[PDB]
């Protein structure tokens, strides 16, 4: 194992684990326990975190900012990446059109309190904005200094792709990084598409929801010592998944995978999130964490790294079976 | 019907409906009426708001930015436009010469107590000016935040081809729009010309004068209640034009047109402008008003959309008998 | 005639006469006089005004800058330009480096009081510095909003063309124009060369020196009323040419010439510098003044322009017996 | 002999000698001696001087910084060159990614209290970044005024083409300077190597540790009037090399060119030094002192210069017999 990691083929180092912010950051937990995540997270060598400029209405970024302000880190020492697409109700205030991006991310600095982000992504594809203007404004904001690299997110193989193509047409700054959905019941992307674009343009995946939103915790059956978030509020989709008739089906395999915890000796949590860091493919995994000791618990799952066998990998496949192919 | 449309294939998206300060910001109207007119339009969805530094000699753009500056509409929201090309009586004041244009927008943008704007257009074409000059002044100010996208105004589709040509050659950025006058009585450009540049190269079209100066509302006979430009101080061409032979003519075929609206249930006015915006070609239409009510009676048009069928155009066609071909 | 013309073919629009400041502003002349040449040459018209970095150490641009706040004058009716090149004893301080160019150029800009000057050139040739290096730079300070375009003086054709090389290699912006010495009795780069580069690659002619120095009034045997250079602090060499046998041999020839200006009904200093205009291929002819009485006498050269006919050249040449080829 | 000359093909004017900043500013000798040592080398002609980011964990940079303030020279006239690599403890705070280039040499620019350096190396290979990220990211600091050029330090002649190669293909900015090794033990790369780049892509040499850490002095048995470095914190490995097998073996020859210096009448140091400038191939070599006595020494080596004939040279072959093939 090595704890940080080049984001992609870029010069970039991440630890293979960093702290995000949504529904978490000026919202569902307070500022304090928001400054007690990250400093932990930080003194913890976590130096990747991640925000979006949606993230409760921005509130989010302007926790994220005053706790690094109050801890002093130095900027140097700190990973900061931050999504756009959706900063405002007004027409113009969403997509990836060269205004939205300026102006969005110039917003989202300013609730930052940073003159840069380390990496700015695309939240998602846009589209009504031609991949050209897109790649230009990414292009700009890096040479104003207002970013030092920018990425997709829920982007197809072919748009990444298509960003590449127009970069290097009109010689622009390619993206360095996916930001994609990845856990033991969310696979084929990461697994089956994303190498093909590391390998033939050194696209890195910096991957989110190790746990499934919570799901994946077991805790709604056989879950750790945490708060609810299925019942919070707007999170009514969350709900019915876990109380679809799969969710059920889901919940029945953790109850298996639960056991092949108990026989590693760490948690369920631990083992979901050391099984996403299996992956050589994968730079970075986002944790979710609404207090300390979620946080601790995960960032144990590097503990459990080591003891994941392939007998043990093929083992949660057979329990799975959803392996990509 | 789309409100809002990409201005051509740009990621900039505007309302069908802009409101312009030609003749009347910092001129015919009041302050007073200014700000009212504007937050009419703004409250109503208009994004779209077009000036120009040659416009009541600066004083529309001051206007303008005041309205902007009281109100404190959040700049994301709004979608500003201004041309340069007549800024001052020095010989170096007026064209498309990198001198003037870097000149020209940095002192708008001043009177407009604005960074930049949303689109610089080239209010005409310039004969001394090499196109490389000035595809790169335009490509320059943009980079340099000034604004973010540019476009041309009066300039043939080949001089706009011969942009989108420097541009591609010494890789600068392409217009992306072109404002053109067009009502019933100004046709072939925007419904022959323009859609080829769109489908070939992207071009957009924003459209002005919907009712000719005030022409087609036939307030010269048969006219919707409001004031008289044709009467105002400079406008003796206007006043001419109304008189001429040909004067008569179309305020002739008005009177058969202001008998289908009235079978349509709408003003003549309304009529009209919803005849601009028939055109999927139009990304939108601006406004001229110089009173509350031909603001909304004009922002009216947009119900008179639906009811515009195939034959009501041809019928129109007919009385008009200029279709383009 | 045409009063105002572009300089080379770009936008630029100059005035065909323009005031410099060389030996004048901050040296021989007063500050009070320098502001009294400035205001006679621009309520005449003149709206290009030349200067130095090397120029009397910066005080001549001083000077310059100090009449331009004075008067308040707008700085898009002027067209400022400044020559970079010897700027300190310091072994860095000298050249067409980046590292003069870029510290040069900010320190005129100092001086002057002015955010950007409209044309940088570079005073003459550096064999030190790679053409790529100073193109670069040339394209930098333009980008970065110090200049408006940039160009050349007392470099050959194959210089100028191996700048025009570099920029459409590396797609960098060539320049503009050449600051050559033009009088009577230095005809050949001007007359035969800079064509060449006008027609190949539109680079403009901007002349200096019509009057040699002041040999050509004649004041040095038959000379209008003003005062001495050849006698002047470190013009040793003006004097010494003047007093060369060929200094002499002109000298003559001048007497035949002061025929034909008092035939022509105009001083002798009006035919020379007329005689610099009749060319289409200058743009612009800089003039040398100490006193507001050479000043408007040059200014009235314009009128001498006109009565200038081909025979009347031609009879010049006889006279000279130097036309080029 | 020229005492100044290019910095490779490159339009920078050094002295044949600089200053350098390790181990001594902000460490081994005291802010009082810095200053006198950088007036003595300024006010003899010197306007290199090389520093680092990590030296003396950026003390080095401060008093450097101070005493360029405090002496009031003109920033035109001083030729600053910097470091980057290590900047910090922090995993992101190391190598040549994008991020560390901007933020490692923003900080030495904060410390240096200097808006650019005139030259900024790369203090060593990265083999996590990729050329392109680099190239960009120094192409970036360039444009942004934080720098007037780049060089690289440690890297082989394939490195430094593959930036040359990235540059062109990008149209960046190539590296115009390595920073070698180079003294009568370390020979190879400055005399066989470093030409070829010069004449391929114009890269030019500055060499340093002139003396090998002081052991060419012969310090170590048969030295100049000085303090011990062998013996100060942290160089256990230099002491090491001294008293190495083969340290004693060069401290051996040492005692041989001892001689060649007497009977050349200066001593071993200005022999060594006057050595590394015969190169013609060599722009400039960076001198080490921590006292006025031995800069002087140091700085006369110039004089030794013209008493160096080929025999003395192949003499001095001979006893090294190490000559590079
Ligand atoms: N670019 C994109 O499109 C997206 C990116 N992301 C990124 O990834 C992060 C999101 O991860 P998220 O998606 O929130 O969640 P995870 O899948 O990591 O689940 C975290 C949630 O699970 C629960 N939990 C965490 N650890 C434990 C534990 N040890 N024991 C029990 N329950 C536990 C908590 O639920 P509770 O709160 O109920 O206590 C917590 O909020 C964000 O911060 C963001 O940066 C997320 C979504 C989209
Ligand atoms: N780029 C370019 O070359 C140009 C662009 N434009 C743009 O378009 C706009 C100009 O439109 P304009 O050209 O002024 O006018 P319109 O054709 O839209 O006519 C508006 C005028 O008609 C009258 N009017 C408007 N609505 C009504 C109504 N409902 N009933 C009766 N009379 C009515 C008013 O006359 P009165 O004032 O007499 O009451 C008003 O000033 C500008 O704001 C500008 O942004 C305009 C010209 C050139
Ligand atoms: N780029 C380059 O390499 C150079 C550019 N230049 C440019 O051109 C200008 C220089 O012109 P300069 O070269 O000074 O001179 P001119 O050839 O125009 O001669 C002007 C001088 O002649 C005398 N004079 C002018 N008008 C009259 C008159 N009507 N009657 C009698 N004597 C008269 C004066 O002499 P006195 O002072 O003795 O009274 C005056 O200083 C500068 O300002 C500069 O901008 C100049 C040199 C090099
Ligand atoms: N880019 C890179 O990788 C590197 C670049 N460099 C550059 O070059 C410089 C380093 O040179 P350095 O490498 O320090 O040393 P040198 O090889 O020039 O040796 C200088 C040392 O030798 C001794 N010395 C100097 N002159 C005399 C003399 N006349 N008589 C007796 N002893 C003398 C002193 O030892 P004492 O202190 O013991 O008295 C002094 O510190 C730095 O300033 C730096 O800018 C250096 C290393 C790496």
């Amino acid at each position: 194992l090595q704890f940080y990691r080049n984001l992609g083929k870029s010069g970039l180092r991440v630890s293979c684990l960093g702290l995000g912010t949504w529904v978490t950051f000026g919202g569902q937990i307070t500022d304090e326990m928001a400054e007690h995540l990250m400093t932990l997270a930080y003194d913890n060598g976590i130096n990747l975190f991640d925000t979006a400029e949606v993230y409760a209405a921005g509130k989010a970024e302007v926790v994220l900012g005053n706790i690094i302000k109050k801890k002093g880190w130095r900027r140097s020492s700190l990973v900061i990446t931050t999504k756009i697409f959706w900063g405002g109700k007004a027409e113009t205030e969403r997509g990836l059109s060269r205004k939205h991006i300026i102006e969005g991310l110039k917003a989202s600095l300013e609730r930052l309190q940073l003159e840069y982000v380390d990496v700015v992504f695309a939240n998602r594809p846009d589209p009504n904005t031609p991949m050209e203007e897109t790649v230009r404004a990414m292009t700009h904001v890096i040479n104003q200094g207002m970013a030092m690299y920018w990425g997709t997110s829920r982007w197809s193989s072919m748009e990444i792709m298509e960003a590449y193509s127009v970069a290097r047409q009109f010689n622009l700054i390619p993206p360095i990084c996916e930001q994609a959905e990845y856990h033991m019941f969310q696979r084929e992307k990461v697994e089956v598409q994303l190498p093909e674009l590391f390998h033939k343009i050194g696209v890195g995946a910096m991957t989110w929801s190790p746990l499934a939103c919570g799901i994946v915790s077991g805790k709604y059956d056989s879950g750790i010592p945490p708060y609810s978030r299925a019942s919070l509020k707007g999170y009514q989709w969350l709900k019915d998944k876990i109380l679809s008739e799969e969710g059920r089906r889901q919940q029945a395999k953790l109850k298996e995978l639960q056991a092949i915890a108990e026989r590693l000796g760490c948690t369920l949590p631990q083992l979901a999130i050391a099984w996403c860091l299996r992956n050589e493919g994968v730079s970075s995994v986002l944790l979710g964490a609404s207090n300390a000791e979620q946080l601790m618990e995960n960032i144990g799952a590097i503990q459990v790294l080591p003891k994941l066998s392939s007998s043990i990998v093929h083992e949660i496949d057979s329990i799975l079976g959803n392996k990509p192919y």
